[PDB]
């Protein structure tokens, strides 16, 4: 809630107004970013006149200035200086100085927006400035790319600038161990994919020791290719699944024991209150049958809950009345119509209790162990930003889900690509002869062509046609990234013909005459050089190799420009207009001439999903020859409309994935926070004592309600608490909650001192932490297994009278509260009686 | 507009009130209809004491009473008596007496409604009363059934009753010649299919001589199976198509000739007007090249138009500016977009002229020669009625399209069939072993089964199963109707197993024990007897052997009854709920016990067209086994919704077929009427002269236009007139509309006399008829070809900013008026100049 008169960088309250007018198309924000970039530009001389050592000393100066409480400075205060330094460093290291528009993009990233910068504007380097600046705070910065090849290349390439400025830079990769990740997350800047960041988030919240955590918070994430990651990939959650590792053998054991026990001798049934109470005689019976002294002595084995469930199974649920058994499944039926309520299961281990009671073999299964959606993962960061060539069409959603604004950064040079209209054909057969014809003409003239398809199979067909017309070309199937980048870096040379299935070679700019940085780096690699493993040698060869590559390139650029620039030829439409435009974008970077054009057909995958075949019937009936392009409003509408439906379907999937994830995101916050407390070694004595109180309170309550006299049930209450803790007073002594509470409170004091007797100095503090973590992990895993089934089956309730999401929340939250209550009372049980 | 107090048969004002309350479900109509049946019932003694002869004579009595201009009586007055006579007649002939409820249905038919009568209620018989009554009027009655086997069996079966009462009954069949047809249409009652009645209508309106007409008007049609014919079959029109009859060789000739002709020597071109005029020298040139004396001398060759078109083609239309040529197609392109205006051809034979000009092969083709939809066909009758077991679900459409009301006739015995709710399975596999088990159990109990499927290939798969299970059975594939009747007639016998694809065996009632009538007829025939070829002996055999047949059926019925009556097992749903119900209705006729049930799967054809796949892989994930019947308000909803959508789609196709047909139906009423005038011999001197008058006016109109002084093209006006007729006043006669018309009339009076010398009195009257019919048929055909193309392509020029149907009408009527104007111009041309 700040002011803004004569502040260069906009602060909070002004920054909002500026984000508002973004969505309204007014573009005042660009005027501002331009003012910032300009200013940074006037600091050029200051840094230009510095020594390499003196430029590197700037980092320590900034840190110093950010810790000064006598003379306070914020990252926002340091932005102009820190940018100027990074900009001059890049120039010295890479031999490329961030353009005025890169500095604009940079400031947008620092302010927490998506900078929309076209293909070829230099997003990779633009990134370095806000990354350097925010790294100074010492909390770490995550840069997200779309695959491992790219995270590795950026971290290694920009890492040179950061390491020069004295920062450490790490990557996380799929192949890396926990130890290796820990080091990478300890760097000042960490590159990686959404897969790696989120899975490490998920693993961390499963870890059984604080030493094993790999990440260190979610401070700032800059998402390269935001639309691919935050929109497209967000349709699908991150899931860790594994063996349910259930209590199958205890279920079986208690289904076996339940019959042997006798009604009203060993246990009581509250016919009315839906409840079973184990008697003194019965507790002994089970104790004897198991060779056991107390029902809570075995770690991770809640025998009380198993027993009670087996008895509830035996007495309160009737086969053919309440459920039936079909093919190894317990299936719940309704009242006295008795129809199979497909999907429903019983709760809190009751279902497994019944399965065992009906001698059903109990299913060894896989289950969810941890999840999060990309949306809720990235929502974790205190600051979020992103870069892409295409974001304005995703703006509303970026703003709703992520609170991310989108700024269109002006292009460095005037964009002059000619983007041609679709050529539409009645059949695939005809489209491809027209495509191959074009390619053949372009190739004769030397103009490099990029052909995009949408399946490997179609790319392979085109490959075969090119081969038969004798046009040499490569096919890139989005399979081997480093390999394919190698081909793409040279795709913009004369005679270039390159087929790219799906968006293959993403992230490697197709620079006319050859991508100069890609190739310099590549020559350096084959000579044994490495930005990280042999940095001095790498840098010194870079400075002499770059100028040579640029020449034998670049005069080649002159020839390609005359040939028309890069020709982009699309073969079908993608699931979105956006992705189509991404392909067009590969041509005409940095002000180059270029042309783009799609060739479509009524027999394309997309059109076949919809009305394409009807249309081709029609046109044949109208006598239009196959090789005549179609220009008709109705067919144009039909193509637009097929793609727009796929877009909308995808949007609704995303929206649904996120809706269902919110329910479980609330729940894991709580659970994950508890696990953290324990892993951190917090003193849990008070929480332990509160649970003890909480459980004894509910028991007393639950047997105390009305009548208000001796006319009550003290025998049920005493025996039930007896297994929970060593009750040390009589129902006789007092012929009440406060009484029972001091006894337990002092029985806990007794138990504590026992643990000093056994393992000494604060050993009760360690028993609490151990018991709770074990209890939370077992109970939460079990809940997850139950929640799997609930997601699935709820769909199967949908009507124009009930919203399925409401129902999933009510039942899913009920389940969660019941889980918490059970977590409490098993904890106090084990706390009192578990073997050490 | 008549009264109702004291009137037995409701008419005019009252009948309507009674139709309204029908769509409202009050059933005062049924109450009225039963009052009529009861009255007819009181007349039973009166007809019972009559001899056969006396009863045969009642017909001449009624006929004489219907004609009596002094003691007037209507069909309504005669209904009670004529019905009592027909009833008694059926009893004597058939040995079955119409039930009270059949008489009710009969009355509903006379009143022009659909009588909804359940399967097994005796619709074939019901029909005889209103058919008899209305046939008395002498105009013909058309009874429509669903195929040739049924039209022949009904005509020969009920034809016995009518023949007994002095009437002739005919059938039309697909095999019959026009002479045979004519005889059948001349009978008092005529049976046939919609195919035959409708195509006879199309041919009649193509006929070249009155001798050749087969039909004699559209007086009363009773449509048996109304829902099948007026709803279901109404989605597709009746088309007679054929070779376009090419003027192809003249097109080519004039394309060869146009080039040898010189601008401003042989012709002139008005560039501003899109017009061409052929000079004296040009007329003569063409004449000499064709060895002809006048371009109007050859009947059926409009040489003036061909020439004129060829000359427009040469001068006014430019290749690669107005049109391009592609795979020997002439395609129109716009001014300087140059893009193909797909769907567009040139008008009035200009297109062929262009094809010819470009030496494009003039493709031998097919076109519509005549059409009408079933809706417009049946709208021709003065009175319409119909019968079916299932019509109320179609009531709104019957009422709006045909003004038919729907009356549910109460059933003769209380219906007691048990329709079970559907059994839904995840996979076809599980459904089909589930089905085979039911059938096997039923077969073992002896209970007869009808198993409905929905494709030949599924019936065969089921057959192959049955065989492997050792269950003898028949597959009826809706292919050979008479053979399939033979089998179906005994399907309600013990051990009976009958698989019926689509609605196989439609029309043959599955009487428990055996359809006794069917069997009696069959037994008589396979000894050589025939209701028509051996009438006396057939009848003798019938009264003798029905009782034998009935006795041995019937004691067999009694067994089949013990076993639960007919079991109907549907295997999948049809394109409508109505049809599902037709299949169910085959069981439990006449008060019999019976059971129906469908077995469905998420894998069924119907479902695979929507979401079945998804539901199955869902259910699979919920671990629901395959043999458990799915009982979920979601899956029930899905199945209903899939069928409801196919239903709605059919309905939209039907409503579309008709709207587009309205336009062309109005055009053919006019053309058919014109053709009729000429076939009938009408004196057309007045119209001939009006045409002459019209054309000269039209020329004087165009040529005199505006400007008014000296500036007038008279030379060019005369030349255009000259080719039409021998103008006998030089334009210098006066130095104008009036004088021309008067000269034209004397030239015509001369012509009328020239014809006299060659043929004699009436010579010109016949020439007029011959010339007009030629001109009409030829331009109508051409127009039909052009409308074909118009309709195919109209959809292609559209939006949510224009209605295709409006533009179709606008363009279609425009072509039509231009066609008529063309007919007049050419007719006067031929009238003056044709060779005799
Ligand atoms: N300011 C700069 N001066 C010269 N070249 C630059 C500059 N910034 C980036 N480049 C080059 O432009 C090319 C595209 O860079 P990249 O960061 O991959 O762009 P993008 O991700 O925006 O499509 C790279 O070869 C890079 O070396
Ligand atoms: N009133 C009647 N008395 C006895 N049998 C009848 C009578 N009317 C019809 N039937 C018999 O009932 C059966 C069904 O006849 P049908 O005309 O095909 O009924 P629908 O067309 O109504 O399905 C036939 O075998 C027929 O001979
Ligand atoms: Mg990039
Ligand atoms: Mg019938």
């Amino acid at each position: 809630d700040s002011p803004d008169l004569g502040t260069l960088v906009p602060r909070g309250s002004m920054a909002d107004i500026l984000s508002k007018l973004l969505r309204l198309g007014e573009g005042r924000m660009v005027k501002r970013l331009k003012k910032v970039a300009d200013y940074v530009g006037t600091l050029s001389d200051d840094v230009e006149k510095l020594t390499d050592a003196e430029l590197r000393a700037k980092t320590d100066e900034f840190k110093r200035r950010l810790a000064d409480q006598k003379n306070p400075e914020t990252l926002d205060d340091l932005l102009p200086e820190a940018f100027a330094v990074a900009r001059e460093a890049a120039w010295r290291v890479l031999d490329q100085r961030p353009f005025d528009v890169q500095v604009m993009g940079a400031a947008a990233l620092h302010l927490g927006n998506v900078a929309e910068m076209k293909t070829g504007e230099g997003k990779t380097l633009t990134c370095v400035l806000p990354a350097y600046l925010n790294a100074l705070a010492g909390n770490g910065v995550h840069i997200v790319t779309v695959n491992d090849y790219l995270a590795k290349r950026d971290s290694e390439w920009m890492g040179r600038v950061h390491r020069f400025l004295g920062l450490q830079v790490g990557v996380i990769l799929a192949t890396m161990t926990p130890d290796e990740r820990r080091v990478a997350y300890n760097a000042d800047i960490t590159y990686g994919t959404n897969n790696e960041f989120g899975f490490d988030y998920l693993r961390d919240n499963m870890a059984h020791s604080l030493d094993d955590l790999v990440q260190r918070g979610h401070h700032y994430a800059i998402v390269d290719e935001v639309d691919s990651i935050l929109i497209d990939e967000a349709r699908t959650p991150l899931i860790i699944s594994g063996p349910a590792d259930g209590a199958s053998n205890w279920y079986t054991e208690f289904a076996r024991l339940a019959p042997l026990m006798e009604k009203d001798v060993h246990y009581e049934v509250d016919l009315r209150k839906r409840t079973v109470g184990v008697h003194e005689k019965g507790v002994e019976f089970v104790e004897d049958q198991l060779g056991i002294d107390n029902l809570y002595e075995a770690a991770n084995s809640p025998l009380v809950s198993y027993l009670n469930n087996a008895l509830k199974a035996k007495e309160l649920f009737s086969r053919d009345k309440d459920y039936i058994v079909r093919d190894g499944e317990v299936l719940i039926v309704d009242e006295f119509t008795g129809r199979v309520l497909i999907g429903r299961r019983y709760n809190e281990g009751m279902h497994q209790a019944i399965e065992a009671k009906e001698h059903v073999e109990i299913k060894a299964e896989n289950q969810t162990l941890a999840t999060i959606t990309l949306q809720n993962y990235f929502r974790l960061y205190d600051k979020l930003a992103g870069m892409t060539g295409t974001a304005q069409t995703e703006a509303a959603e970026l703003h709703e889900i992520y609170k991310l604004g989108v700024v269109s950064i002006p292009t460095n040079m005037p964009m002059i690509r000619e983007d041609q209209s679709d050529l539409i054909y009645k059949t695939e057969e005809a489209k491809y002869i027209a495509v191959v014809d074009d390619v053949a003409e372009r190739y004769a003239k030397g103009q490099p062509v990029l052909i995009g398809t949408t399946s490997v199979e179609r790319s392979e067909y085109l490959s075969r046609q090119f081969t038969k017309r004798r046009i040499p070309h490569n096919v890139l199937n989005a399979k081997y990234h480093e390999q394919e980048a190698t081909i793409i870096a040279v795709a913009g040379r004369r005679g270039g013909v390159t087929v790219a299935t799906n968006m293959a070679g993403r992230g490697t700019d197709i620079v006319l005459g050859g991508n100069v940085d890609f190739l310099t780096d590549q020559r350096l690699r084959e000579r044994g050089l490495d930005p990280v493993e042999t940095p001095e040698e790498y840098e010194a060869a870079w400075h002499s190799e770059l100028p040579i590559v640029k020449e034998e390139a670049s005069k080649e650029a002159k020839e390609v420009i005359e040939a028309g620039g890069l020709y982009v030829l699309g073969t079908e439409r993608h699931e979105s207009r956006r992705i189509d435009n991404q392909l067009r974008g590969r041509s005409g970077r940095q002000g180059d001439p270029g042309e783009s054009r799609f060739y479509l057909s009524l027999g394309d995958e997309l059109m076949r999903r919809f009305n394409g075949a009807a249309l081709e019937t029609l046109l044949t009936r109208l006598n239009l020859p196959d090789d005549v392009p179609i220009e008709a409003k109705m067919v144009t509408r039909a193509i637009k409309s097929a793609q727009t439906q796929v877009e909308q379907q995808n949007f609704e999937v995303r929206k649904n994935v996120l809706k269902y994830d919110e329910v479980m995101n609330q729940q894991r916050k709580v659970i994950y926070a508890e696990r953290r407390r324990i892993l951190e070694g917090e003193n849990l004595k008070d929480q332990a004592l509160d649970m003890v109180r909480d459980v004894i309170t509910a028991y007393v309550d639950g047997a105390t309600g009305e009548g208000y006299a001796e006319d009550w049930d003290l025998d049920a209450l005493w025996t039930a608490l007896k297994t929970l803790y060593p009750v040390g007073i009589t129902a006789d002594s007092l012929t009440l909650l406060e009484a029972l509470l001091k006894d337990a409170e002092r029985a806990y004091a007794a138990r504590e001192a026992e643990l000093e007797e056994i393992a000494g100095e604060g050993a009760m503090r360690q028993l609490e932490r151990n018991v709770l973590l074990n209890v939370i992990d077992r109970k939460w895993r079990e809940h997850l297994y139950e929640m799997d089934y609930l997601k699935e089956g709820i769909g199967l309730r949908a009507m124009a009278q009930r919203d399925p999401l409401v129902e999933y929340q009510r039942e899913g939250y009920d389940m969660f509260m019941a889980m918490l209550d059970g977590m409490k009372e098993e904890s106090v049980g084990f706390l009192f009686n578990v073997t050490v």
